[PDB]
């Protein structure tokens, strides 16, 4: 049940003045990744949508690092002997590894400012 | 038949001009729950959706004072040898525990001023 065009205009139309990190544009991206429960590949979709590539740039050094720390210090359901956490976020029997990836790009997205 | 992003987004849209604890905000909240019937869960996730973070602690606080006094008085289906309300509340067939949840909620919101 991934979301569908509609979702994603409006996403991106209710937060269209807001600023990226903003309290309003936390609250409505927390809701739709709480909510849709999407994998990496998805979550890319919807930065490429709604920010520019600068800010897209940002972000992913942002949550390159947050990954970073928490892969290296060891986490629970994570094996670094079958690939990145980019992969086995995307493989829909590690629940654990997607949602500790969809925090990880919330908490990334909302250092920017 | 959870709320969708569709759902959410119109009641965030129409309790936006409105404070906690106004009579419209109060209206469209209980016209949703009383609706939709949602959990502990979902009742979270659109308190989060709503209001800022001050305004969810400040609920949660009532929130906790309501459930330890009832609790305390007795309610009619809790059973405290599985777990809280707040837990029990999220089984399906546990009726009387998540409107009782949903009572609670809604006082201790109209409550906050």
């Amino acid at each position: 049940r991934p979301w569908q065009m509609k979702d994603l205009q409006a996403i991106k139309q209710e937060v269209s003045q807001a600023a990226p990190g903003s309290p309003q544009f936390m609250q409505t991206i927390r809701l739709a990744v709480q909510q849709f429960d999407p994998t990496a590949k998805d979550l890319q979709d919807l930065l490429q949508y709604l920010c520019s590539s600068l800010v897209a740039s940002l972000h992913h050094q942002q949550l390159d690092s947050l990954i970073s720390e928490a892969e290296t210090r060891g986490i629970t359901g994570y094996n670094p002997l079958a690939g990145p956490l980019r992969v086995q976020a995307n493989n829909p029997q590690q629940q654990g590894l997607r949602r500790e990836y969809q925090q990880l790009w919330l908490a990334a997205f909302a250092a920017l400012p």
